[PDB]
This record gives C-alpha cells, structure tokens and sequence, in this order.
C-alpha cells in the first residue's frame, strides 16, 4: 500500500490500495484516513473506494498516478461512500 | 419650473423613522426603519441594530415618539419586524417589484447618519445581484453608489416614485466611511420575510436537499461545456425532494423556473424564500444534454 | 442636444476666486470666495480662511492676481469681506432666496480643493436647518452631499439657474476626506452680513434676554404638552425688551413671524441677524394656551 | 417612463472588461480594458496594471475567459495595448472627440472596484487640462468626481451616448478611498497613441527643440506683458528646427494651430502627440510684438 | 440641617432645610452650596427656595423628597433666586 | 575678488570678477562655481558672463549691487555661455 502522499500534495494521510466494490468493479480503496489531514479535510473516509477522475475511470493507484501525473488544475473523484454516488473536490 | 426631487420627496420622508436601542456595560445604538403598515404600525429595520436591546424607542421626523417591541427577527437575511406601541397618524410606503430593476436606474438613499437626522442623498443602480461579502447567509445584494454611512442601517433605498426597492444593510469601506459601494436587501425578499414573520412570527425555510459549489469557467473547461454561469451539484442527500425527483450529482443548473441563475448563492437564496410544499422547476444540463425537472421542497 | 450644466457654468464660473493667504513659523493658506461687487472688487470668503493673514492675494480664473485688504469680519457667523485694489473686468454672481429651498433640489458647489485649480461637482439639498456641531456661535447650515474637500470654504453652492445659495463652511469625514456630509451658510444669511459690514464696518448684533434650553419630547411629556420642537425659556432677564413685552419662565416658543420654528438654535441665529431696535411678533404658548408677544430688540 | 441611464448602458457595458494578471513573491493584480476592435481583439489598458506580468487573462461581463499578448507599451503617457487570443463575438466601443468637452458635461465611470465585478457610477467633467501631478511624464487629465477606487484604472469613460471619452489613471485621496477627485486620459491621445502602436509597435515622439518653463503673473509682470498663461522660452538647442525657424529665448508660446495653451504642460503633450516631420504653426510674443512661426518637427 | 444626597443623588453638595420666603411662604432655603459639587453644577446658589418640582408645589423637604420618589425622567425647578423665578433641568 | 554671498544668496558660491566680452563689451565673468552651492543649483556654470539683469543691462559688481538692493520679484539674467544667450 503506497501512500498516498507521493501521488498529490491534497492527498496526505490517505493510505490507498488496489481492492474492489461489492459488484467486483475496480477501484481504489481508501484504507486509514489521518484525522485533521487534507484528504480528511476533502472528505475522504474509511473504506472509501474511489471509481473515476472527472470523466475517467482509474482501476490501480499506477492508473490514478498516470492521470495524476499530467497535474490538472482541480480533482473531482466520482468516489463510491455507500450505494450512492458523491463528487469532491480539491486544489 | 426647475427640475428637483423635493416634490416626490415631500411625500415619502414621513415614513422613514429613527431606531434607539439601549441594552448592555450598557450601550445606545442608532438606526434607521421603514414603516410599512400605518395601521397595526409594523416597521421593517435591520437585525444587528436591534440584536442585544432591552428597551425599543421610535422618532418620527417631526419629532414625536414612540415605543417598540420586537415581533421577529431573520439573522440569516438580517431583518426584523417592530411593532410600534399606541400608534397614531402614521405613513406608510409602498413597495416597487425589485425583479424589474436594471443597472442604470437612479435612487435615493434615505437614512439618519452619524445620528445627525434624517438625510437624503442621491445616486444610480449600479450591479445587481451581488453576493459572496461573507456578510450573511443569504446574499443577493443591490450595489448603489448613493452616500451611505453609519446609522442609515435599516433605512429606505427608493427610485423616483417614491417606491421602496431596497433596505439598506452594508457598506464597503476601507477607512470607515462611504467611498461609493453601498449594498441593499432587494424589497421583494424583504416583503415576503416580513408576511411571514406577521403571519407565524417565525420562519419556515424550505431546502432543496441540495449541496454544490458555484459555477466557473474553469470547471467548464474541465467539463468540456460552454455555460460559465449557474450551480454545480455535487450532494444529493438521502431522501430529500431531489432525490425523489432524480437529480443526480455532476449536474449544473441554469434556470429556475425558467429564469436564468447567475450565481449558486442566488439560487441558495431564492430557495430560501420559496415555502416548503410548493413545487419548483430546474433547468438541468447533464453530460452537456439539457432537460426539465420538478422538485419538491422539504423543510428546515 | 445632450443635457448638461456647461451653458450656465460658462458664465458664472469667472465670478469664483481663488484667496492665497501669507500670515505667521510662517504658513501658507488657501480658500475661494465669491466676488459679489464687481465695480468695487468686494469678494465673501470665510472668517477662518483669513483669520490671521499678514498678507491676501486673489487669483481669477484666468490667471490674473490681485492685492486684497480686509474690509470687516465676523467670527461668531464665520464671514469675511475683502476688497480688490485696483479691480478691472470683473464678473459678479446673482444671489437666491434660500428660504425657498427644499430637500432634493440640485446644487453645485464650485472650489479649489486641494490647490489643484477651480472645479465643479454636483449633487442634491440632503438637509436644511442643521446645527449642533459646535462649529461657531452661530449654525442654520444647509446640508449637501457634493464632494467638498479642503480649499473649498469660501466658495460657492448655486442652483441650477447659476444662482448663489449658499458659502462652504464645513465637513464631516473619520479620515479627513469627504463621505458626503458637506455644510454650507444659506445666502440669506450672508448677505445681511456682508451688507452690514460694507456700510459700518462691523455686524450690529440683537438679543431677546431670553436664556433657555432646546424643547425635546421629553420635556413636553413632563409638562404635558403637544409640541415636540421650539424654545424652553427659563431665563427672562430684567429690564429687557421681551420682559416689557411679557415672556415669563417656564413657556414655550413656537414660531418666529409666523414661521414654525424647527430649533432653539435656528431662533438663536435669526435673532442674532436681525438689525438692534427692529420690532419682531413671537408666537408663545404658556400654561397650555397660545398666545402672541411683541418684543422691540436690543443691542449686544 | 422614468429617465435611465439602462437604455444606453445595456449596449455599450459588454465592450469592457477586467485584466487579471500574474507576476514576480508572486503577485496578483487586478484592472480593466476597453475593446476598441472586436474583430482583431485590441484592448485599450493602463500601462502600471500589465507592467510586470508573465501571464494576462482578460474576463468577459458574461463569465467567459480568454488569453491575452501585448502588442504595445508607453510608459510616458501610461497607455497599453492588448490582443485577446481566438476572439469570438466581441463587442467593440465607438470613440469621441475630446476636444469638444466643457466643464459641467455628464459621464460615467465603468470599471471593477476592489474586485467585485463591473461597475457603474456617475458624475460630471470637472476640470480640463489638469497637470502638474508628478504621475506620469505627460499629463493633460481630464478631472471628474465619478466615484473612482482601487481596481478601476485601464476602464471606461463614456459621454451620455455611450461614448469613450478618456481612460481612467489615477485618483487624489487622502485615505486610500475616493473623495470624488479622479483623473483620465483624453480619447484623443489614446486613440493616436493606440493607432501608433498597432501599426509601428512603438510611439513616434516629436520635439520641438526648445527648454522653457511655465508662464505665471510674476513673470509676465517683470517684463511688462500682458498674458499669464502659456510657455516661455529660455534656451534653443541649436541645429533643431525651431533655431531654424528663428525662435529665440526669451519668447513666449501663445497658440498651437490657433488654438490657446493654458500651460507649459499642454504644449509639451501636445506636441509629444504629434508625429515627427509634421509642421505646426507658433504664436510667439517676443518684446511684445506677436509672430506667427512655422516649425517642422524633428524625431526624439 | 437634611442631607441631599438621600433624597436623590442629583442634589448631592446641597445643605437643605424647612424654610419661609419673604412674604412667609414656606420653602426650602438653600444654605450650603460645595463648590464642584453637582448641586453648584447644575446652577443652585445660597439663600434660593425651591417652590416648584415640575407641575407641584413642594412646601417642606418631606413633600418635595414624596414628589422626587417616583425618580421622573428630568426635574424642573422654579426656585426664587431675587424677586423673581429661575428654572432648573435636572 | 568680491564674493557674491552678500550681493545676493541666490548666487552663493560664484566668484565675480569685473570682466569683458569677446568683443570687448563690458560683463561679469563667473570665475568659480563651488559644487553644491546655489550658483551651481542656479545654473550658473565656470567663465559665464552676465550682461543683463532683467530687461536692463548691467557692466560692474557696484552695478548688480544697486539694481539688486530693491529685491526685486524674480531675477531673469540675460548671461551669454558661448556664442548664444535666461535663467
């Protein structure tokens, strides 16, 4: 589990890894969460599994640091909390 | 035979009044207000002039006196509703349809500054629309460049009629005194709080169930769209009324009820104002395709 | 064809002046004033502009510069009267009736802020009848939301029609700079004034013997009363005038000529202007009666 | 019904725009600019708001957003010129003649205060000609009492049509706030400047080859002349081509092609304005005996 | 002798007593006036008989302290420094 | 050599001489201009002549002293650095 400080500045104290949904989908999922850290300012939490960036879809933390790695402006993780779905966003 | 503002102004002044508040180590504050039923002697003024008082005091400009009590107060959209003691032979205003206005219009700004008396000064609509001071909670200023000064909180902002368009609340000042960026609550919010606050003595704020950022063009290019102006959703909550209804996170809204939105604190603020229980149009674009939703309002 | 102020503005601005003044560590000062006379050079200007000169220069508008004497002041209405040596070619200004002023007329205040030169702004009549500001013994100003600045007292506030209304006098501002409070001396005022010095050289004072203190509504809640604004009188002083007449302690003036009174101070001032050995009809109310009283003045 | 300034404002408002800039610690600054050719994007800005930028973004009144190169800088006269990368449906303003402007004139003020967004305000022409205020090395402002602040420099004057008339550059206030004393170039100026720019990249500066001061009411009564305003001559660079032309010191400028010089200031711009190997024509007062000179300008 | 301090403390710095005016109307003589005091501020001087608080007439100490008990909002006071009658805000 | 400091303190730190021009005409020669000093603020620069003061014309050091004991308003030298001529 890669941490996720290396990727982006914005995600600190978030320790991703590569896992799956419920249905077996791809995704990344958030393991430990720092409290008080960006990624806990953002809106990330325990067992999150994030599906997309902007209108992508990112299957392994190489995927997300391949589209990282460009430096967009801003983020937006379609991300999966629940049977839901939620968008975030961060610098 | 030349050109003044004294005739229209002549009948109009006597139903702009001075507020006293006293309380506490003890304080006096100055104010101004706005008489809007002559009858039950209702008066609109601000919230923070009256915020900590114990004790209410109304001068007319003639010079008579009277006492208030506090019928409800709105600190989000920052008004509050008097009712004058024992009233005898008042004046009341009348109020313009502030969603007719448009930048260029002239308008007089009358209040009590500096605790001198009553004044009237002079200027020109100069945005509309204006939000984003983190001032209040709701936003949706008339910007003039009409003299406004301490002590003309709560006063009257009219256009050449004589009609009420605007109660001021805020300046922009970078040494404590006007340099010509002044900002009023729009006279169409202002009237239905104070309905509302008359018939229930409270306020029942409807919600969208909604939570977003607002729109750029910077996200827009992130999106590969061309509208720069709106809302974009980001939360849907559980349940809510757009939940019910189908809108889903991504989206941006445009219209409401077919009238173009140009910020989301605008829409926040609209909102606000609308009932709970009352059925409302969205103009949606999603995935850059546009289509009509009806929601329903939940309650606060 | 566009509507503009440049048609009358061409023929009344070589009438305003500039006023250099070298007294004594020695200081410079500068101010305006109105020529009023053109055959005799007489120019109006402030008391506080010229207060300790050692030497006066006048400057015109197009460049020309003039030797000045003073004529006669007076410090308790802040009015001064200078003389041109040797004038030649000059421009007077015609002078209004201010007692015909209202609220939301336009007015033009024509100076030299700041040394920069001669200039105009505009604005409207935001209040009449203004004191209390401790400024001199004397205070009935007009209040204007022109912008004035330092170096405009002593100039000039017109109608629309070039016509003199009133003499710059004073400002209100925390940071020394305008906010739109200007105040000005009516040219009614002046005028008498300035007539009285030309002719004797000094101003002829009137007094009443009556000492008293500013009607509020409290004072009428404590008598039971009606009228909220007047005079109190308290003191009648013996051997006077009005005690020859019968004002006793304890009464209330109402009305000057007729004239309602909005002050005790805009009695003070108009008592203070009228000529010693005029005959003058007060208005009295005592004991809850009316009734009229006529007093012959004496002199200060 | 009601007089407005919205019917013409709503044609003429899209043709302005704010200047967003990034520098080097790195800095943000903010202004505006004026679309003089909506085909080509020319932008029409203050010199001091690009001065020290690495990137430039111009943003529409409708939220759009566009990339921006320059094409020409002065910093004598503090005029900038821009270009909008891949413009798409601009709108452009239509230029006056600024020589035709009177005191007492009408205008309005638009531009982007303290960053709020576009703003109107109103006011009138004050002064003509205004110098002598160390701000640039060529100054011949245009005064006006519009409400001007920070944010505002690179915007828009317009006459009551909706025509540009200057650009507004600085401001007087003691406070950092307006006290109603603000200055803008004329659109003459502006315009010849702009259309040296765009087709040479740079400005052609003319000179007369002459070193004088102001004239003033002492000089003039040391010599026994009449004038008090205009230029007076004390050294002839030799080979130029007013040596050639035979003006000699001592001499006092009267009139550029007919028309008055009101100081040494106005002469000095004039004649920067012009292109060099143009010819214009003298009045000089030399001994009291007037001449008319033809003189062929040489380059800088 | 009476303090004026207990009465109110508006006339604090006033030496008070029952007293009788010229004529033999009963009255309250002032006796001693401390300079600085707000009694001297506000403008009493020796010998003055207070005959009126407000709309009354206040013939002792005792009615004048009855009428000053309710604490009204200003008090005015006829007094009868010379022949004559002399107002006072309070 | 008479020093110009109690003539006028307008020319301080300039030496005056009773002089002649190139073609004989009678002048002041500046000889020296200390740096600094008001002369050289002034403008006045080393072997300068002064032949007018105002609109007269002046020849000696008593001369300037005479014209300039009234104190006159401003003081427009005529002077005549090289071939040509206000300060």
């Amino acid at each position: 589990s890669a941490s996720a400080e290396m990727i982006t500045p914005a995600l600190e104290g978030a320790t991703l890894s590569d896992g799956q949904l419920k249905d077996g989908g791809k995704g990344i999922k958030i393991d430990e969460v720092v409290k008080g850290s960006p990624a806990a300012q953002a809106g990330l939490q325990k067992d999150d599994v994030i599906i997309g960036v902007n209108r992508d879809r990112v299957n392994s933390i190489a995927e997300m640091r391949k589209v990282l790695a460009a430096k967009p402006a801003i983020i937006a993780l379609q991300i999966v909390r629940g049977n839901e779905s939620i968008y975030l966003l961060m610098r």
